């Protein structure tokens, strides 16, 4: 699977093109340079990403994938708060270069159309996960009847990224009042 | 005074200067290209700005007052909790280039460490502020007394960049249930 070509070639070319965009910027950044970075030549890199576009949708299915995974499945063994408190916590240890690069698509969603509707897609795909999530809590008697799931996932989505945009976040989830703090924040989201 | 030279060279150069970073963004963008846009040759424009970093400095200041205009004064005639509802939503009905470059800025700052100062400067000072208007509000018996204002005030402005950055906020704010729900949120952060 994984060690079966082209996927090593093409996950080769997503971490130069990950490298490349992070330090200097998608707009910047030509075919070229993501040719010299990842050794392979215009030819070959064409044939598995035929548009600086192309790459930036693939990573962004990453993003959106490792979003998934904090919510893709009912939770066991831990409740709703607690777990959306320790995944902003998580979010903010994560590979800083990867971090810089979510923020930087942002940054080019607002201004090209065409990666704020991939971003678009991105966040409806995570908004439901998390409704579920927020159904499960409710059916459960975890969390407040009265919410309105869709707009409390939409604005915890802002929060994180928020949270995620700001360079001295991994030095303020070293407090324990930002887990104490958010934990108010998000019971108050969610009428507990 | 706004209208003493060199202030309107100033503005129209920092308006140039705005357009172009928002619409290519910061790292793309040359000195040159300020000067076609702003009709300024080389020398003029070095004598008011004599780097791409000064410019995005004075950008950044202006951001940071804007921000500080809506909570620099002691609130009369609203409670906490409502204004800041209220402040949110308005930041959806901003200018949109304005919008943006706000989202750039954060971009670059995440991999640009100069950048990063300039905005840690813009928050400690909205920070201020901030923190300011809780004191005020918890003097007046408005918000709950074991708050962590430092870090609640950082947890709101991460949530006021997370709707700035997203293309559908202006969206959202159309909905009376962004209000509402935000507003649970908030009074949840300020233990109301
Ligand atoms: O979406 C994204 O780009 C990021 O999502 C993160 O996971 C989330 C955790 C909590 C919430 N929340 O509380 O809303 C939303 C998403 C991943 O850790 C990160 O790798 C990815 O870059
Ligand atoms: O800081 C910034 O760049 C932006 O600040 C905005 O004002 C704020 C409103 C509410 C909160 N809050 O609730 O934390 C923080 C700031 C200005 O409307 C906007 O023009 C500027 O671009």
């Amino acid at each position: 699977n994984k060690l079966t070509e082209p996927l090593p070639t093409r996950m080769r070319i997503l971490r130069a093109a990950r490298q490349c965009f992070a330090e200097n910027g998608f707009h910047s950044t030509s075919m070229k340079t993501i040719c010299k970075a990842s050794d392979m030549s215009p030819g070959t890199l064409y044939h598995h990403f035929p548009s600086k576009e192309a790459l930036i949708e693939a990573i962004i299915l990453e993003d959106q994938e490792r979003a998934l995974t904090h919510f893709r499945e009912p939770l066991e063994g831990v409740g709703l708060v607690d777990y959306l408190v320790e995944s902003t916590i998580a979010v903010t240890r994560e590979d800083y270069a990867q971090r810089a690069l979510v923020v930087e698509i942002m940054a080019e969603g607002m201004r090209n159309p065409q990666v704020a509707e991939m971003l678009t897609n991105k966040y409806h795909t995570i908004i439901a996960s998390l409704v579920a999530r927020f159904n499960d809590a409710q059916a459960k008697g975890e969390i407040g009847a009265d919410v309105d799931k869709e707009m409390a996932a939409r604005l915890l989505l802002a929060t994180t990224y928020g949270v995620l945009s700001d360079s001295s976040s991994a030095e303020n989830a070293r407090h324990v009042s930002f887990a104490t703090t958010l934990r108010t924040m998000l019971t108050g989201l969610l009428k507990c």
